[PDB]
């Protein structure tokens, strides 16, 4: 229960001994007790990623010592490896420069390099303000960490679950592609259409999803850093800015850059609204493909019943056949969140004033969540359900030979008018056409197997 | 690190042994691990009173034991009192129905309750389904609980920190209302306005949502429970929805009832969609209040600095008047947020099919985290800033004192045209409507002290 | 080709001889070339009840003559008769504070008004802004004619609108209360529930939109009309905005009053934020019924077929059956465009600055559009398509007697395991409930067709 | 008043007699009687280059004949040179497929295309569904229509429009790069900034939704026309559909294709979610420069009064001075607009099921809006507004001549305590720190303006 006492221009503060921030960040946490949501804990090692690359910058520059800059560098990965999570307790709900968890890195980044300092007895000490955030400013260091956390999200998270559901999807479409089903336009019993079909509209909004994805994401590796306060660059060197997207690129695999305009780079997010854009896009075709399924799954003898998924939660003995599309409701419910959370980046990124926008917490709360909602959502319905969508050929089979929409391939053989009475009296009678083209005249068994194929009806001719 | 080996029809698996969890939770738990929101405590606590209620209005109708009963209230008001918060592990992102919080909530109170009867020397054993849930749905619950969980969160949250930030904007009205200040429409400068009258427009704002808040809350009142599976209440006495309502009423001190029509109950969340609207109601308002705020204290010499706020965040001793308005950063960033929440809630509610709207836990989600966004913003921006909002008078009288919108008051005296000289002159020399009217020889300095008297210009006479 | 020369201080413009506005309103039209959304002709309506009840009122106040009262009525009464709609070209994006509109109202109200003096051979001549706008600004209103406007919108169109459809489903819920169809939870075959018992849920929704209705749009009647400029009724009788209120009733019928906070009235539109919260709460209901109704017509043979609707449409006589629910695809396109109209209506009403909020057209034509939207949407898909409902017995009776979600009811008199034995041989052997159970040897025939009553299992007991 | 008659399946019905729809368009248009908002003409001429293009292809293939080939490309000339609009009254809210303007229009071609036969001595004669609509159907052709017409307001309005107003800001960011004013952030005053500088800000907000709209238009040039009635293609030659895109390339200059997913391509609108959220961001931004503009030239004496604006509607002679940002007013409301239309748009594509989305209307309107409201916003903006933003010289040279932000630069020279004390004394004595810096001793005049460059403040150094 002990604590220890840190200072600023207030006072003296109590910040518990096992806890590694300062005075500004306990004043800070105090002030803001406002919700549930955390400030992302991607963004702190986006912070780390730049407070690493800066250190490094400014050694190269002459303006910080080698042993700060390797004591700076070791504490960043600490945070980097996840070793130092709970010294980040900040909200959200801050202020809208994100300034607050900058210092909060500053100031944790500051007590492990100097206890890296004093465990290799040296005489230097690291301070958060002078050392740890050199060459920077409270404006431009939360949208680059925000830009490099981003899109480390989509490199790791969102693009290999989108690729896992799509090759799931795509097998599928290749498995079932003999599979002829009747297709349904309005809800309304339509033309055949071969099951492979219909899943490549899924697979293919999915591949749609991605080509979008590529050119959003890209925007997104423009970083304000070196604009600080204003854009201007001033209290920087002109070549600290290009050096730490450097060495953010380096350390991460991505080919970060500064950004062209560091004035559009501190007011503005319409980079981050079109990535968000992008993300709607998908949320909204993960819609329609859980839709399909579980409309595809519904029955057991009431609904559809053209395919089963596996069954995950334990059902009834007393009510056999009965699967829940709980991972379709999961899904849906992702990609309502979505939707949603576009609105908020939207909104926010139109309100900003002069030289900055104070919107940046709220747009990277939403914009991650949103990412790494798709992301796990697509992982579990792959895992939990799309892996095991299989057919009910028995259902799918009824549906084919039973569907009053293949009379039309009767046409080019006895005319429309005769086909016309075949289709009403099946219609009338409860026949299938079948039953209807042979009790007519019209047609004979011989001549019905040999003009209707419906493996003849699913492509052009 | 030890477990405990549960059981059920996919096999064993192991529950941590400190944890009162059962093998649906820990199964559950496994199969959606999606997101990083758990679902909201807040709703655990309405399962809690919807246990509780449950077991003495099936005790009352002679369906539970006493024992069993007893056992079940305690264990229900375990939860109600904090103890057990770490054994509800699930997130928002499961099945629809919110089934799975459900059998949570069934499973921990059975464990506490059956360790009430064996620390009470009974024979008696409590079991998740049959006893716990008895007489309930997986698709009535949740309903009942997000209701409940919702309504109290508006009077315990809510309700008070409105208030608070209403009478603070009431006190500041009555106390800046002698100070006149310059009015500004389009940004451009109007005529006169009491600072206190301005304010004033804040603080209806504030009483309008009240007013329309006591509109809307009062139908989530409306509880789903009674329903059971379809809405028909099958496998459900009459009375047992009823008794339920009764008692959690009891329980809470909130006038809740059992739904007229508990089809709608399930199928619709319009009552929710309602009070949401009320929400982005109070969350535009305050952003327009919050934006006021920060524009009137702007500057120190480049903005308008009509107002000083209180200064929490440490300054420059470099940097002297520079004090950025953080809680009303906050304060916006929390209102886009309850913005894009809305747009979450307001399509959920429209995705139901037949029986049940499975798109619940995402609608409490968010409409849960609107309502304490709202509530923690309002407190702490009236505790951190609003109280703290005081006039610059000189800054207020100059405004006043070089304002040409003032020169309509010398029309009744000296004429249209005659007035129209003295503001030109005045726009165009750079003086005073005082120092023009003097030197055009059209009003005394005597009369113009008479004339125009901005404190009659507040009001219609 | 005839026009006739009118000028302000700009110099001379050409008006078309055969129009009634003057050389503001053709040169506000020429400035804003926008987009192809005329400003509303109800909120013209709305200012010509206005520019009537303030002839009126300051006639009262002895500051307008009797003929150039009778005169100005006169004129309104011509607008609000219809015959003068070709005589606002106006866009509905305008100035902010539709301050363009109001002296359009303005100049065709003194275009009409003085032909009807000179046609009375009077020598007194009106003015548009000293005449037909004096105790006005252009900032009070434009919110007084849209409230005016958007109140008699709900009274004239939408309530009947919902009334009618209401009816209807209420009609459709007793005819059909005898027919007992499966329920669907999650998709998936649920237990018993009468056709009218899933109707009634729909009619229960517009029960609860228009009891919500009822409460929000009863704040609609706070007029603004009096605050004048800023809101301190500066240039207007104390007595004015309270007589405008009193006479727009008088020629309305409905209760309008003058505001309490003018202030509040001029910078904020939370009572319109709240108002469409209760449109998107029905628009989000409407696509609920719409979804199911179009669910349960899909087929013929391939969908779920309970009921059909009728045909508006002509098809074709070789695709016999084929009802597209083209009504249903109308309602839900109008359900989400109110959706998107309600997300411009609350952001709009967040942006307001200092005494006014000059988002004013936006925030009236999106609000206006959704009422109408919602009022022909819901009259056509009753007109075309709900009062045409009808069951489908013979498939109906076929999901109850085949489905296995009612073998429940053989546990009070065979056992849990027994029952849960017929029902997994059903479900194996394709088997109905009935056919399982007399094979078993469990049930009787006679004890089969008294024990299981589907007219028991829709009600508790 | 002559009518003429026309006939279907359900019997004679009036058409006008002059106009050219027939009696399934005259059916359509009393069966849908609701709102306001016309099918856009737009989408009309996207039909009728599918049906231009159609026709040829068609010809190519032969089915049709040289002279029916040649009547239905003069009739649709006919559309397509404005002739014709008349001839289309259906509304937005129609079908979800929009077949009943797909035969609107086939119906006006065959009726102008017989017109051209019997004026050329043809025994020949067009039938709207044979011919015009021949290897065509319901489905495919109005997302074709859509992605046709859509492309071409991107390219003949949006894109012009976006390039005069950026051409203009970046003029405006030239000519005042050497003005030196005083940044702002969080409101507050911050260090100094070229004027340029933050116009640079506006218009690379400019490039860079230039950049993103490039990338998201490219999706637009898919076209669903081949796949016919769900997306396989029967009933259409395999050739068609790419030759159909091959001619409407041909005719509008624009590189359209036929989309590699028919099945996609019906039921997705993934591709115009993803351009919508480029429009949306534009539209932010477009917000955020709106403001600064606004805020800039606020005043006259109690606002920023940094710039100047025109004036474009006559004003008060009694208030000079007096100029209200309102073309500022209507790029706000449009860029509002554009973010509730990208709500109903991203809802909507969420919304198919199996073989099409049946939201295709709604989506075209809320698109087309959007882009032709941002380009008229734009192109309006830029000429009334933005070409004649002039700065305000005394009243920028005053903000920094008066600012203490500019006492960092002393640190270097005397130091950060002395430099405190200037900055601190300036604040208190409400002097410039030249006045504060050469009363205490610290810096000469010489050293001051030696010392002290704004022009060495804007850039790194
Ligand atoms: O962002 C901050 O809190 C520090 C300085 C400023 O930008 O005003
Ligand atoms: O959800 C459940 O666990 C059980 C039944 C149902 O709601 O279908
Ligand atoms: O809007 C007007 O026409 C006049 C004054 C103002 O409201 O700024
Ligand atoms: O809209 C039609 O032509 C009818 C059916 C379909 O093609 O889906
Ligand atoms: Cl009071
Ligand atoms: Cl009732
Ligand atoms: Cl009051
Ligand atoms: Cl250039």
């Amino acid at each position: 229960m002990s604590v220890r006492i840190e200072h600023d221009t207030f006072g003296e503060i109590e910040v518990p001994a096992d806890k590694y921030w300062g005075a500004q960040t306990e004043r800070s946490k105090r002030n803001f007790p406002v919700g549930k949501e955390r400030m992302p804990i991607e963004v702190v090692y986006g912070f780390a990623q730049l407070k690493r690359a800066a250190a490094i910058a400014n050694f190269d520059l002459g303006k910080l010592s080698e042993a700060k800059k390797d004591a700076i560098v070791y504490a960043c990965d600490q945070i980097l490896s996840g070793e130092l999570d709970e010294h980040f307790p900040l909200v959200v709900w801050q202020t809208g420069s994100g300034t607050q968890s900058n210092m909060n890195v500053n100031e944790v980044v500051s007590y492990v390099a100097n206890m890296y300092l004093k465990d290799h007895q040296s005489d230097e000490s690291i301070h958060p303000n002078d050392d740890v955030n050199k060459s920077q400013s409270s404006n431009d260091t939360f949208p680059t960490a925000m830009h490099v956390a981003l899109y480390q999200e989509v490199e790791t998270k969102l693009e290999p679950a989108l690729k896992l559901l799509r090759n799931t999807l795509k097998e599928k479409e290749d498995k079932f592609d003999s599979i002829i089903k009747i297709g349904r336009t309005h809800l309304q019993d339509a033309t055949p259409i071969k099951l492979g079909q219909e899943i490549s509209g899924w697979r293919y909004m999915l591949d749609r999803c991605e080509t979008m994805l590529s050119e959003s994401k890209k925007h997104i590796l423009n970083l304000a850093i070196g604009g600080t306060a204003v854009g201007t660059g001033i209290n920087a060197h002109p070549e600290f800015g290009d050096k730490v997207a450097h060495y953010i690129s380096e350390n991460t695999g991505y080919p970060f850059v500064s950004s062209e305009n560091k004035f559009h780079a501190l007011t503005a997010h319409d980079e981050v609204v079109q990535l968000h854009g992008t993300l709607k896009a998908l949320a909204g075709d993960l819609m329609k493909i859980a839709n399909d399924v579980r409309w595809l799954a519904s029955g057991p003898r009431a609904g559809l019943a053209e395919i089963s998924i596996p069954e995950n939660e334990p059902g009834s003995s007393i009510m056999p056949g009965k699967v829940n599309p709980t991972q379709c409701e999961m899904l849906t419910m992702v990609a309502v969140q979505v939707m949603g959370n576009d609105t908020v980046v939207g909104f926010a990124s139109s309100q900003g004033n002069f030289e900055l926008n104070v919107y940046k917490p709220v747009i990277m709360h939403n914009t991650l969540q949103s990412i790494y909602l798709l992301a796990d959502g697509m992982e579990t319905f792959n895992n939990n359900c799309a892996v095991g969508i299989e057919p009910i050929e028995e259902n799918i089979d009824n549906y084919l030979n039973q569907s009053l929409m293949l009379v039309t391939a009767l046409n080019p053989h006895i005319g429309y008018e005769k086909a016309a009475q075949i289709a009403k009296k099946a219609h009338k009678e409860g026949l299938t056409l079948k039953e209807s083209a042979i009790q007519t005249g019209y047609v004979t068994e011989e001549q019905f197997e040999a003009w209707i194929k419906p493996e003849d009806m699913v492509d052009p001719h």
